[PDB]
């Protein structure tokens, strides 16, 4: 499985991490930033992206 | 297992994630910040922390 690991960067996930996710975190003063990663369990949230097809996390 | 999920919050990890980590993510122009999370596999990086005990990722 291949996932985005940032806005533009891409990697092959390590064993046991079968999902891509894209989730936002707070930065400062109401700004937010996206975190792109391979994972075994997706962070839950109302707008999180969680999927298992290549480069599906944006 | 329990980990920091940010600088000020903590959570009990979902079953299937038996590590805590703090790992570096780039922001802009050389600035960076840390992401705190449960994981099954730690992100590689010279500034990252990968551990297996309650709240160990700070
Ligand atoms: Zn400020
Ligand atoms: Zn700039």
């Amino acid at each position: 499985l291949k996932c985005y690991s940032s806005r533009t960067e891409t990697m092959t996930c390590p064993e046991g991490e079968d999902k891509c996710e894209k989730y936002a975190v707070g930065l400062m003063h109401g700004s937010f930033f996206f975190i792109y990663t391979c994972t075994s369990k997706c962070h839950e949230g109302a707008y999180n992206v969680c999927c298992s097809t290549d480069l599906c996390n944006k």
